[PDB]
């Protein structure tokens, strides 16, 4: 039986007609929090992962049946606040005239032409992103618009922000919509389960789901991973990348060792169990451990494969929920207004489901399956010539890079927001394919047709006037200044 605060959350969520699967999932988290769970995972509690299988080693492709039983879902529900976005990130342009959505739709169109005619495609939208996404598709891809509401969109849940003082639901008279937030992308499982969509998918014969970040345009179906999951009877698979210097916003793989004591004269066998640690779960006093890319060198791509019938079985057998570890995220009710009440927002990360299945694994993938965009520094690298468009409409790092993205460092005073970054490339995106690292300090504007090679720094000490670069400039292993 629940605390008074937890009952106040149930009542609020029921009055608003929140899905019961979501209420159950949230309340189980609310119980954890009220007992002192923060989501924190300290370094002393985990150990690094030393060896995994690699996609580059695999060669066998899955038969057509398996391919036909796969569904593709793109996450599209978050708000990239750090980039100063008030709408769906996937609408920003990534190449001249084309948005993340554009390439996403082109990926689906191509796959339907060349691999599986009846590929099921889904987008997980939220309150904050559904509107703009649907009208975009209405204009450019009517074949998706026709079945948007019918089979494309999965709407994610909203859960109450809770006051830190009491764990009660927050009230915000000035704008009650701010009392609610989407509960991270680990909600995909809840939303699929609670809407009946997961059982429908299983009923129609689908067996696998391939999920990836909306911002990652290298993530598509690779039939060798499906063959691999079939052979090895794997129910959940996380693709990880060898971590680079640019991999600082996200989570890394880790392991624990659980001892299953062996019966009948067979000794207790240590058995590895895998887990995800998001940056938000690192005790912030230990961030340097989280950020040491040698210690934890397997970075989650969020390219995730789920065996749908087993996910469904597992959630049925855990009270109609998937008990992902809660992440207790701290904010104010109006995140803009730091005079507003402090709240917790309970969230989960979908890659945390690796701890949920007995035969969950991770596989190392090459960097051409991971081109993330968390910051405008990423968007600069993606927009430039360091990233190329494949025939099947993935963006991938050019071969010259040897799987190392150009290390982009933009002054956060000027380029952290989208409006500032937009002026930086006002007159052109620099050629970056040959740039191992570009650092921009102070207010600066690229010219047209700039070529950067080696380690280039552009610096303006003056901090008043823009340092503008002349068309044609080619900076090589240098620091450029007014
Ligand atoms: O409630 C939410 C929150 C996010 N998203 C979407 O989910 C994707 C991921 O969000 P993002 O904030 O971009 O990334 P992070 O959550 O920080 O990190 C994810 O992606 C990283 C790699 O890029 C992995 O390392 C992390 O483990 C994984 O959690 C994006 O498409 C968001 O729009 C939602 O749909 N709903």
């Amino acid at each position: 039986s629940l605390s008074a605060a937890a009952q106040a959350c149930v009542k609020k969520m029921r009055d608003a007609k929140v899905n019961e699967a979501c209420i159950r999932t949230f309340i189980a988290q609310h119980v954890m929090v009220s007992k002192g769970e923060t989501g924190s995972i300290p370094d002393s509690a985990i150990m690094p992962v030393d060896s995994l299988d690699a996609l580059d080693s695999l060669t066998i492709e899955c038969d057509n049946a398996v391919l036909q039983s796969t569904v593709v879902l793109k996450l599209n529900g978050g708000l990239g606040t750090g980039m100063g976005l008030c709408d769906a990130k996937t609408l920003l342009e990534v190449k001249d005239g084309k948005t993340f959505l554009d390439f996403t739709a082109l990926q689906v169109q191509y796959l339907r032409q060349h691999c599986s005619e009846h590929l099921r495609f889904m987008l997980m939208d939220s309150f904050n992103t559904s509107a703009s996404t649907k009208s975009f598709l209405k204009a450019r891809y009517p074949w998706l618009y026709q079945v948007f509401d019918s089979e494309v969109e999965l709407m994610q849940n909203q859960v109450p922000k809770i006051l830190q003082d009491t764990l009660e639901p927050a009230a915000w008279a000035e704008n009650p919509a701010y009392e609610w937030a989407p509960p991270g992308h680990g909600d995909i499982y809840t939303a699929l389960y609670g809407s009946g969509k997961l059982q429908e998918l299983v009923e129609q014969g689908y067996r696998y789901m391939f999920v990836s970040n909306g911002d990652n345009l290298g993530a598509t179906i690779d039939k060798r991973v499906l063959a691999y999951m079939e052979k090895e009877k794997i129910d959940f698979l996380m693709e990880v990348c060898r971590r680079t210097e640019s991999d600082k916003k996200g989570g890394h793989l880790a392991r624990q060792t659980v001892y299953v004591k062996g019966k009948d004269g067979q000794p207790d066998a240590e058995k590895r169990v895998l887990l995800l640690r998001e940056s938000a779960q690192c005790p912030k006093a230990d961030m340097e451990s989280f950020q040491d890319i040698n210690k934890y060198s397997f970075f989650n791509t969020n390219n995730l494969w789920i065996r749908l019938p087993v996910l469904l079985e597992t959630m049925q057998e855990h009270g109609g929920t998937l008990p992902l570890p809660v992440i207790r995220n701290e904010k104010t009710v109006d995140s803009s207004n730091s005079a507003s009440p402090k709240v917790y927002q309970l969230e989960t990360a979908m890659g945390a489901a690796i701890a949920m299945f007995e035969s969950a694994s991770a596989i190392v993938v090459p960097r051409f399956r991971f081109a993330p965009v968390k910051t405008c520094a990423d968007l600069l690298a993606l927009r430039s010539d360091a990233y190329v468009v494949t025939d099947d409409f993935r963006l991938v790092l050019d071969d010259r890079c040897h799987g190392h993205p150009p290390v982009v460092d933009l002054d956060s005073a000027h380029y952290k927001m989208m409006n500032g970054f937009e002026k930086l490339v006002q007159h052109g995106v620099p050629s970056l394919v040959e740039c191992k690292r570009v650092t921009v300090k102070g207010l600066v504007q690229f010219g047209a047709g700039n070529v950067l090679t080696g380690t280039v720094t552009i610096e303006n000490t003056d901090s008043a006037s823009a340092f503008v670069i002349p068309d044609g400039a080619k900076l090589n292993d240098t620091t450029a200044s007014p």
